[PDB]
């Protein structure tokens, strides 16, 4: 419940994303 939850191809594992 930290930030957005989208696909993170950068590493290969769905990682949270923050826009701040």
């Amino acid at each position: 419940k930290a930030w957005t939850w989208t696909w993170n191809p950068a590493t290969g594992k769905w990682t949270w994303r923050k826009n701040e």
